[PDB]
């Protein structure tokens, strides 16, 4: 169990960015920007700094060569210069290395703590960044898929319940949650803004970085990603979707970046900023949790996941999840899912939803 | 071959009706107005007449209660009454059974010809039908997923081209089909009305009928009928998509009724009315083809269709296709499909796509 | 009355393009191709070809510099080749100049008519036309406001009723109209091609070329012309709308190109193939039929239209129109509409919306 | 000018509720329950108690049975049992009258202050409520126009930058603003959730409600709205709209309800959560400011809203504004708006927009 700090936890805004290393920058900048319409803050031969249509912060995404794909920092907005000191204090109080930088790791950041978390995650805490024009009503340059925000982070952590508690003390509040009926936790979801989350906990071995979300307006908006998609013929780049999802509610889509780097596209989940807002726990078998309308989830979603970095550049050690598989229990050769709670009818043994098999 | 008579083909104006058999009228109406809100024109204990929201002849569906749940008629809507003539003293010249009803087989139709075609499939051919309030600013009716037109049939048959020159003498004019490199057809498209098909061939052992497809406004408004499907826990009966297809371009969904029956939701495909329109044929083992996506298809859509009767009201005898099966060139053991043809990248041998194989 | 010919008349398949003399060459092109994302057919330094994303003959819109902003030629596609002849001998019947070019009058047209019409418009007839790449399924293209379709024209003309029984002789037919009580129709719409409408007429001084309608696929669509031209600050370029009509029930909105062409944005009217379609009329006074939600119609909407060229590309003198006033009886000062027949609570009398 | 207190805040999460006082019980549930699509949580003879699609808590909005249609309360959650003790500290400090009940003012709602504030508004604040069924995913009862959220309410007072600074004290950030070049402050919008608003200011004769606003998902939720009016014929109920905003890009449409109560409704604003958030101030004269497409404002947007009661249930006497007027400047007799800032095509003289 990870202790509770004495000392003062840092007051977190909201996801910011994620720092990505790629290793063809010009194939990353044709996905993030040709395909997806990111907007460009700065390049040069090294990095490339993308926002979001409505974003005033200098960026979401800075993608950055280097020898191997992998996450490099995930980074949270504090409310107040003072909170970074705080998170450092927090961060040294549970035994976690951490770096400062006065004036940054990345250009359009200042003063930023980075830190490897007790889940072996190296997270960014920052106020500082330099403001750029706000392109929210720019529908001179809107894309017919165009991404309005970044929305969350989700990571794959072998331990959910040791992970959600250090979250929740660091003011984190679970929205929602996958178990079943004999103690294992599967997934957690966990916010600071006020959205079904900010980050998310999914088990399975790691660290890994499951995905980073953007969102759009309007389903349709993801649809023609989708479309956008099949007309470049790089359809076998989408993993999962179109869907409604059970956890959040939200209209989702699943693409893979040229380094498998999986992003997801996501709109209208509800609100959460209630601090008693009613957690939500749906069974592992309830086969209309992930995928509301029950079509299945690929088995590369469970498996497959991005390497993330320590602070030396070097990438963790990945720890093997114990606890059950999510996969196994689900879809695998002894899983098990119901449409409707105790009828046969509508139930899967051994496989996947609508007629599939694992391959 | 089916010879092309000497008496002129009856002018079609569209696809209008079908008369499903369902074995339990209830649950159907449950189905077909409680879930899906098509409007009722006529009901009884023995059949339910529906219509979609902008129809203003009397009917687009019967619901017939029976024994055996099977197609009964589909019917299509010809331009005048002397129609009705040409189409009776075609299909004598064929050599097939024909039955006229002066005051019709349903309510709601007058004067009408039933056959048995060519293919075992029962059409109707009709003009007097009795006018209803057309709801098409019925807002205050209009439902989130409403149905707003019937737009075609989709017909299974063994010999696709046998049955596509018999549908062109008939005056159907072929837009998209799917063939491969060594010239079996999969699947054609055919139309009157200036859209993308009023009727289709499958490929499949037959007679039996695929499906009934109905048109929304917007994409959104199929997305709502997933959803609704997920709320009252019968994603059970969402059979595939909801998705974008190749062929037509439209957004589509198919679902399963009480008795199997498939119903396709469509929006959004194109015009087709220009005589010279581009006709468009894709390689079966093209993945975008069926779903732009590349999502797979489920096999059930491939294997499962409903039985149709004869003038007797007894089911159709199915006679097998021996050209290739589409299931198992492109999704069985030793199938294969691509994303970009000549690509191995993106394409998938012996199982479907997005990591599954058959179930 | 313009007599019916007996020759057969020409079996019109839909509209098909317009071409409208711009003044500005490049200012034409910025509001067609960089505003509203229409695709280059072909252009140079006298006239742009432009088509819509489904389209697959050569063009829906030509864009040709000139003196003197007008249509020069609203262009309707028949069924075939031996129809432009039959088009040849049935306006020659009715007493009406003609011109037949063997190669066309724009590039990607072959053998064409063009007829000083009966009413004074200049019609085209066609059916040879170079096919270029059907673009609907190039995602890669596809716009937030992207134009599908070219779905309608809509023409002023004095006597609506002449003109309505014309084209009902060419094989047009009503779909919906607007009266009065007293017996004057004000506006018709009429088709060959299972929509709504593929010309339309409204009733006042002509001839006018009133709009071009394009069609998007969702209402979306719709709503990010109207959010781009905001952001272009050109939003006193939006002359109507958005709204939903009452004729029609599509989803509308009107624009003015930089020579004042009007445009229309147009989606999800209903399907009226059947040759016994319910026709439906409105009465003038309804403040439902024009905007279903009740908002006001602009005077300039009935006021403002586009010039029409003869064959020689002068300009085609105008007529007046000599019955009631749509917007007389409507919103001008002795005009009135109401939201429910016979309520005085929600009418309007001297006074729009 | 309102002072600052001493004592601290209370942490205010979000607009909650608004009580509404109508006159016909009956009229009103036709409009809010069978037009709209709002669920029912609760009735009697008296009241009802309605709540959007996505709402835990009891309720979003109250319609109370009463001799004068009014706005009786606008409800604020506060984040912990003891704000609402910080509450009741401020606003007495404040030298504003005050009512605690333990046991709430309306059904669902349990430990409430309210308050008559000082720019004369009815203001609640509550952290305990009934939670109910959360209906965010009964797509069995979605609407075409369905309500998902309440967004926000928008108040009509007389000196918009006393409001804003008490407003300010109390937590809320200013998002945007409509301001002229001659140091007037016309309109307002300050949050505490992360929208573009929680509360509104809008220059004017006041304390006044000039509307409480609901969200949709989408901007075809919006247009159903529109087309359901137009099919029910009483289109003479939408008063503006629908539009995009300048002022918070939201898509929007605006209604009047049977006591003629100002509904919005609402969607696709963007996020304002972070401390240091750009404020947007535009020119009162600027034609895009309120419709971005330029569409005219009708007057009656300037000049109606609702009156609001004191904590007895009396009227609100009016306090008349003596800055310019928002409708005088931009489409009264010697009013002028622009297209674009400096050039006089696209411009708007002693009229409104669009001819
Ligand atoms: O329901 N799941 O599959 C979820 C729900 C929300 C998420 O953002 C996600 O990535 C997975
Ligand atoms: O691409 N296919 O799967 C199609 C395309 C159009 C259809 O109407 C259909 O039922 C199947
Ligand atoms: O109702 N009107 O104002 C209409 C309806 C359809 C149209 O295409 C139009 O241009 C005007
Ligand atoms: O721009 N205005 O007109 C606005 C902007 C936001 C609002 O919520 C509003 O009621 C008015
Ligand atoms: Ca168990
Ligand atoms: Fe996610
Ligand atoms: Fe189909
Ligand atoms: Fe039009
Ligand atoms: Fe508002």
């Amino acid at each position: 169990e990870i202790p509770k700090p004495v000392a003062p936890a840092p007051d977190i805004l909201r996801c910011a960015y994620a720092e990505l290393v790629v290793t063809d920058l010009a194939k990353s900048r044709n996905f993030y920007v040709d395909v997806l319409g990111l907007h460009v803050s700065y390049e040069d031969e090294n990095q490339i700094y993308l926002r979001s249509f409505e974003e005033f912060i200098h960026h979401n995404l800075v993608l950055t060569k280097g020898p191997v794909a992998a996450l490099k920092a995930m980074a949270f907005r504090v409310r107040t210069p003072e909170d970074v000191d705080k998170a450092e204090a927090y961060y040294q109080e549970l035994g976690c290395r951490t770096e400062r930088r006065k004036d940054g790791f990345v250009k359009g950041i200042g003063d930023a703590l980075r830190v490897e978390d007790p889940l072996g995650f190296p997270y960014e805490f920052f106020f500082e960044t330099t403001h750029v024009e706000r392109l929210h009503m720019r529908y001179d340059l809107y894309s017919a898929g165009e991404l309005v925000r970044l929305d969350h982070f989700n990571q794959v952590t072998p331990d959910v319940p040791r992970g959600r508690k250090y979250l929740e003390d660091l003011g984190f509040r679970v929205t929602e949650d996958i178990q079943d009926d004999e103690g294992t936790t599967y997934a957690a979801w966990m916010h600071r803004k006020g959205t079904v989350n900010d980050t998310a906990l999914t088990g399975g071995n790691g660290p890994r970085l499951h995905h980073v979300a953007f969102s759009t307006h309007e389903k349709h908006n993801i649809i023609q990603i989708c479309d956008k998609m099949g007309a470049l013929r790089i359809s076998d780049r989408i993993e999962r979707g179109p869907g409604r999802h059970g956890v959040s509610n939200a209209f989702y889509l699943y693409i893979l970046d040229p380094d498998n780097h999986r992003i997801e596209i996501y709109t209208q989940d509800y609100y959460t900023g209630d601090p008693d807002n009613p957690t939500i726990t749906w069974n592992v078998h309830d086969n209309q949790r992930r995928d509301w309308w029950g079509n299945p989830v690929v088995p590369s979603w469970y498996t497959e996941a991005s390497k993330v970095l320590d602070l030396d550049g070097n990438v963790q050690e990945i720890i093997e999840r114990t606890d059950d598989s999510e996969l196994e229990v689900t879809i695998g050769a002894d899983g098990f899912s119901f449409t409707r709670a105790g009828d046969e009818d509508g139930s899967y043994h051994g496989q996947a939803s609508k007629g599939f098999k694992l391959g």
